[PDB]
C-alpha cells in the first residue's frame, strides 16, 4: 500500500504485484527512496488522465533508471482509477513516469505487441482519495517551455510513504 | 448521479448542481419522469461529439417543455467527457436535447453575450463508461430527412435511471 500526499488533499494507492511484478518492484523502488518526493503532475488532461512521477518544481525532468519490460499484457484495462506507466514510442522505455486514468480510456489497452497495440501497462489502482484525483484533474492548465498541459497552480507530491497488509480485498 | 442503459452499454453520469442549477434541475426532471427512455442519439459526429435526448427510433421529435436560461458563464469548460445542452441560435433555447464532448471543444465555450459568444453551458460529466461513448462515435452515419449524421444503426437509450442518495 502506497500513500502520497499533495496540496490537495491525500490519495491511497493499492498496488498489483501479481499482475505486474517488474512494473511495481520499480515503481516501489522509487516510493521508498523518495524519488517521487517533491514532484509535481506535470501533465494533467481533464477527461483523460493526470500524470507525473518525473519532474520537480520548475519543469525539471529527474534522472532515472533503467527502463523496464511492458507488462501490458497481463489483462488489465485502463479503466477509471487504475494507474499505468508513461513511456516514449519504444514499448520499453517505461521508467518513472505514470498516470491515473481518470474515466475509462479503453484506447490505450494492449492489444497486439506493436506500435498502437502495445498500450500502457496498468499495474495498481486507486482505493482511497479519488475526491482529490477529481479535484486535480479540473485545475488549470498551460504551456511552461517545451511542456504541454502543465497546471498553472503546481499539484506538489509531498511525501510517498509505503505500508503491508491492509483491508482494500 | 444518473446512468444511461444503451444497446452499447451503461454511462454514469455526474451532475454539476452548484454549476448549473436551473440546467440540471430541468434536466433531472425529464429523467425521473422518464422522457428520456426508448430515445436514440440522433446526431453522432465523429471527432465532435454525440447527441440526443429529444429524439425516439425513427426521428420523431419529443414534446418538449419551455425553454431554461443558458448558464454558460459558469467557468465549465467543453473538455472530453462534459456534457453541455444543446440549443437553436437562441442563447435561452435549451429544452431537452444535450451532447457529449468526445473532445476538447474550447470553441464552444462561454465567451460573451453574443452571436458567435454565448457558447454551450456544460452541466455534467462522465464518470464510468466513455468506453460506450468512443464506441457510439465510430458508428455509420448519415442523412435522414431533415436530419444530417443519423447513425445508420439506431444507438437506443433503453432505460435511464436516477440515483439521488449516496455515490462514490
Amino acid at each position: 500500500m502506497v500513500t502520497f500526499h499533495t496540496n490537495h488533499g491525500d490519495i491511497v494507492i493499492k498496488t498489483f504485484d501479481d499482475k505486474a511484478p517488474e512494473t511495481v518492484k520499480n515503481x516501489l523502488d522509487y516510493c521508498r527512496e523518495g524519488f517521487y518526493n517533491n514532484t509535481i503532475f506535470h501533465r494533467v488532461i481533464n477527461g483523460f488522465m493526470i500524470q507525473g512521477g518525473g519532474f520537480e518544481p520548475g519543469m525539471k525532468q529527474k534522472a532515472t533508471k533503467e527502463p523496464i519490460k511492458n507488462e501490458a499484457n497481463n489483462g488489465l484495462k485502463n479503466t477509471r482509477g487504475t494507474l499505468a506507466m508513461a513511456r516514449t514510442q519504444a514499448p520499453h522505455s517505461a521508467t518513472a513516469q505514470x498516470f491515473i486514468n481518470v474515466v475509462d480510456n479503453d484506447f490505450l489497452n494492449f492489444s497486439g505487441e506493436s506500435l498502437q497495440g502495445w498500450g500502457y501497462c496498468v499495474f495498481a489502482e486507486v482505493v482511497d482519495g479519488m475526491d482529490v484525483v477529481d479535484k486535480i484533474k479540473g485545475v488549470a492548465t498551460g504551456r511552461s517551455g517545451m511542456h504541454q498541459d502543465v497546471p498553472k497552480e503546481d499539484v506538489i507530491i509531498e511525501s510517498v510513504t509505503v505500508s503491508e497488509h491492509h483491508h482494500h480485498h
